[PDB]
DNA sequence: TCTAGGGTCCTAGGACCC
DNA sequence: GGGTCCTAGGACCC
């Protein structure tokens, strides 16, 4: 009943691939992110940038002030498309039970597995070879008896490496595993729970599940659950997109309706664009706006609608724009399409 | 330094049903 | 009053 779970994660990935095709960034600090000027953070950086600090999700300004000599990329998605769409083709050799996670992640079940005499750590090794053969990428794996503990073991030996949890090592490595590690619990979470004295799984084993599923809920037996190591997440691979949206930052706040409206007819042509590409006839469920004001607050305001529509995201925008924005400044206008059911 | 843009899942009230 | 829809918002991941 214990399964062999393969978590595979390219290594520095947009970066990764911008470097294999020019050798010139391999050994400087580079970055994919927005300028300064256009209010941009870091998509993500290279080894040599990580150095000075540089993250993801860090604000461009920041990553500057502390790597001056930072090399700025703008992205070139359909190649980084491709890598995922060549790595998800060599998944596909040693299973079908391959779920996607992002571009440059995946879960694999290879519990029923012929590969490799069934061995986890010599299917994911190959799988780790032949990436960097065929595609001259890196990638990190973990493997594990659950998706959970694959997904941090995956991070546990990068760059161009690999972790294995054996059952064995399962509850001597979630003891000391602190709470923040578990994929889901974020900042705020983890500094609610870190609060009331709880930093690492082995507190949560000591602790009472219905003061835990009444205070935080269904997130509370999930915590529970993942630090007894229990996660009977199956892997999927039949998941489906649900959503198609499109939005943008200004490098200035807009404070008048005509600005609102000109970039809402600069958004429209790109999100009927990627609707078209897998909805040709552009039906769907709802569709709606977004506005984010100067205090970064945000609102959204969708609605049941049958057809990608213009005009109808225009009167919705402006709608928004006149009962919601209370005089601020809006620093984010953005479209949004709710795909149907099936 | 000054805070993206692509998305998923969960919560919560009211509508609606039974 | 529970189940499920609708809409709005937040936490989290990549
Ligand atoms: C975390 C993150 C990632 N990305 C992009 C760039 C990453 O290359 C790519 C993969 O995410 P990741 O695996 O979390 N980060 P990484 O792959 O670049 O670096 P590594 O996995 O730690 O080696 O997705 C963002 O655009 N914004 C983000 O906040
Ligand atoms: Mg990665
Ligand atoms: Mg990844």
């Amino acid at each position: 009943g214990s399964r062999k779970i393969i978590h595979v994660d390219m290594d520095c990935f947009f970066a990764a691939v911008e470097m294999r095709d020019n050798p010139a960034l391999r050994d400087i600090p580079i970055a994919i992110g927005g300028s300064r000027e256009r209010r941009g953070v870091i998509s993500t950086a290279n080894y040599p940038a990580r150095k000075f600090g540089v993250r993801s999700a860090m604000p461009t300004g920041m990553a500057l002030a502390l790597c001056p000599h930072l090399t700025l990329l703008p992205g070139r998605f359909d190649a980084y498309k491709e890598a995922s769409n060549h790595i998800r083709e060599i998944f596909s050799r040693y299973t079908s039970r391959i779920e996607p996670l992002s571009l440059d992640e995946a879960y694999l079940d290879v519990t029923d597995s012929v590969h490799c005499h069934g061995s986890a750590t010599l299917i994911a090794q190959e799988i780790r070879q032949t990436i960097f053969n065929e595609l001259q990428l890196t990638a990190s794996a973990g493997v594990a008896p659950v998706k959970f503990l694959a997904k941090i073991a995956s991070d546990m030996n990068k760059p161009n490496g690999q972790f294995v949890i054996t059952p064995a090592e399962v509850p001597a490595f979630l003891q000391t595993l602190p709470l923040a590690k578990i994929p889901g619990v974020g900042k705020v979470s983890a500094a609610k729970l870190e609060a009331m004295g709880l930093r690492t799984c082995g507190d949560v084993q000591a602790c009472d599940l219905v003061m835990l599923l009444k205070r935080f809920g269904k997130f509370g037996r999930i915590l529970w659950e993942r630090s007894q190591g229990i996660d009977e997440r199956d892997v999927n691979s039949e998941r489906l997109r649900k959503s198609v949206g499109v939005e943008r930052t200004m490098a200035e706040d807009i404070h008048h309706w005509s600005e609102c409206e000109a970039i809402i007819e600069r958004l429209y042509p790109e999100l009927e664009r990627r609707l078209a590409k897998v909805k040709p006839d552009l039906l769907i469920a709802r569709q709606g706006v977004k506005l984010k004001f100067d205090d970064f607050q945000q609102t959204t305001q969708e609605h049941v609608w049958p057809r990608l529509n213009k005009a109808d995201l225009i009167a919705t925008a402006r709608k928004t724009w006149d009962e919601r924005r209370g005089g601020r400044g809006v620093r984010l206008v953005g479209l949004h399409v709710t795909l149907l059911d099936p």
